[PDB]
């Protein structure tokens, strides 16, 4: 975990973040999206639960991005929550959920839910 | 938003989490649990898109508590995402995501899934 | 819970559900909704786990609408899954997907997440 | 859709289902699993929204499978949102929603969620 989280990641449809696993559960870097109303790199911010292992179980884990930075705002977050599985063709399986800020009215239907699978390799 | 996003926050199952919302979209603070496998403060750390807003929306939020602290290590990280409405009665409604570190055989069933209210009340 | 379970149910946006809770796990009935590009009623069809309990737990269930009547084609479907409470109280909580048909390049955004809590009395 | 939607599915872990549209948006069939505390064949019952589409677009749907049979009756059900994609490689994408019945205490950890992909070929 830590060591092997920290470096580039990237998923399915072209995103990619870069993140520094913090030797007391911290999580930080930036991601850059390929799809949204987003534009450029957004900072990332994040926890994960180091035991972690003596039976090949993944480390959780999970992160913030508010879709905001000088380029755009989006009103809107995402995070995603996961766990990370070294090795060989170590991965970070998720599930996100995206929130945007609505009236009252259109609360019911703010948030939209989803799964991502990201690779060291792209 | 950050200004009243600033303070203690409580939720239905008795659960209190403080936060600061730093001027650049960040929040940082610790999370008191009520439920779980869970046992005193842990680190909490998120973001928030500030444009936030001409027409009373929410302030789009979402921040990250790994559970292990001194005292437990649940081996599990939760994500919450939502939004902040300020006023008189303000409060933060939120969908959260829960990941334990599994196997590979137990993926499937590694991520739960809730909703959580936060008042400034208890 | 099938005998407690048949009739109408409200919830809090306003939404009512008739439904009849079948010997063999059956669910069938309709839905008026309150919220969404809907208008009149629409076909429900689900089913329920009886066994259901010596240790007063909830009966599971799940049940699924098309969004498409005489009046209205929403190109979408929403599906309710939780569980059902008897006694004074009664109550279905519930969390829900609500997916819309999109085209590949836009189905990462296709589906919205919810929850629900259903009534006897509204 | 209906047509193209009639016949067997496969997922990722092993499990497949049957279904048959019928022409007035109903899905009616059986679900095998490959995982979970099922065994054997388990009744499914569903809505499918048609129009569905000159912009090449998914039929929206979904179903619900409670897991109690003649072998197994494991106290929950699991709904399944998404939609269908035809063609060369048709396919249903989707997000499900597994919920247990639970005590009130445990109410907030009883349902998961996952996502699955289905395919003509196994």
């Amino acid at each position: 975990a830590e060591a092997g989280i920290t470096g580039t990641w990237y998923n399915q449809l072209g995103s990619t973040f870069i993140v520094t696993a913090g030797a007391d559960g911290a999580l930080t870097g930036t991601y850059e999206s390929a799809v949204g109303n987003a534009e450029s790199r957004y900072v990332l911010t994040g926890r994960y639960d180091s035991a972690p292992a003596t039976d090949g179980s993944g480390t959780a884990l999970g992160w913030t991005v508010a879709w905001k930075n000088n380029y755009r705002n989006a009103h809107s977050a995402t995070t995603w929550s996961g766990q990370y599985v070294g090795g060989a063709e170590a991965r970070i399986n998720t599930q996100w959920l995206l929130t945007s800020g609505t009236t009252e009215a259109n609360a019911w239907k703010s948030t939209l839910v989803g799964h991502d699978t990201f690779t060291k390799v792209k």
